[PDB]
DNA sequence: GCCAATTGGC
DNA sequence: GCCAATTGGC
């Protein structure tokens, strides 16, 4: 099974002037190829409940009546991407904010939301997303978190999210406004992809 | 390493206790250090400069906005909510307070709903877990560097508590549950038993 | 200049 | 059930 996209359902897409978000990108160049898109996963909805906890924790928290053995409470991501052969699966984020750009002062960036995304960096949940999704391989991280925004162009918020990163600076993807589908695409293509392989 | 050379000043904060003061995490924290060798820091600058020098390829610096000002002089950087210095030995443990609401007795599941407290989980990057260990000098493995201190009904929501613990997995350490009415004994002696031998 | 942490959205 | 990501605050 190839796993070449289809840049010819794309380039529709762009061309039926859409207004084009990642979900009907990734869609339209997964049409016919062994790829999948999946907005918002159920994956890994089932980690929480099952957590065992000290019983010195248990007698000073609330305990509601609830059946924690059918319990699910996990996460869900904004995307993934599954090839349908391996069945390895790459979860991503989208994160969206505001930023410092021309004609605006610091203070439009100040804002600091999007260190939310930083829970996949979390023992716990790269050894979830590890498991489940498949990708094992130590060289990049099992998540993928596009920013969307003025934050892309921020000189602050984008040397912040750079030195995050350290040695994984393919784990992240700034989309930067009027950027194509295309570029977003191309840096799953040629980062990502053979991960999932 | 003596018991003795490190011994907390558990007199001071029983009194702190007895005076009926309202206690939070700094006059705790002050009250117990009285006459050691620890030092608590409210908003320290260590980590105050670590952005703007960040290189990035000439394609991303012709994607972005770069304003008129001198990048090798500018300051971007953290402001931990605290920071505990041995002062004999110069090792630091940076710390955070998260406080937020929660689904406890007399409230509805909604009320658990909160997320923001994600927010402490940047501690987790790989380039702030480089910048806090060189800065701090704490570089044994089985610990991070860092201590995010909850607080508020978030520490008793059975969602939240075990999402918590899911998230920190082998450095449940790292972490410490100050709940409502706790008093702040139990806060120090999570530091005590569990922290401060990292900053020998 | 940097952090709080919430209420509304899907 | 779980996420969005902002504006207020010092």
């Amino acid at each position: 099974l190839s796993g070449r996209l289809n840049w010819q359902a794309l380039a529709g897409l762009k061309a039926s002037g859409a207004e084009q978000n990642l979900y009907n990108v990734f869609n339209a160049v997964f049409e016919g190829t062994k790829y999948v898109l999946y907005e918002k996963p159920k994956h890994l909805k089932n980690l929480y409940a099952q957590v065992v906890l000290p019983d010195d924790v248990i007698k000073e928290i609330f305990n509601p009546l609830i059946d924690l053995s059918t319990t699910q409470w996990g996460v869900s991501p904004a995307f993934a991407i599954e090839n349908t052969e391996t069945h390895k699966i790459l979860f991503g984020e989208i994160k969206r904010q505001d930023g410092w750009v021309e004609g605006k002062d610091p203070s439009a960036g100040r804002g600091n939301a999007h260190e939310r995304s930083c829970k996949l960096f979390t023992p716990g949940l790269l050894k979830a997303y590890r498991t489940i999704g498949g990708i094992n391989d130590e060289e990049i991280l099992p998540f993928w978190v596009v920013f969307e925004g003025d934050i892309t162009r921020d000189p602050k918020r984008v040397r912040e999210i750079t030195f995050w990163y350290d040695h994984y600076q393919d784990n992240y993807f700034m989309w930067r406004p009027n950027e194509s589908g295309e570029k977003l695409v191309q840096h799953f293509n040629e980062k990502l992809k053979k991960y999932l392989d």
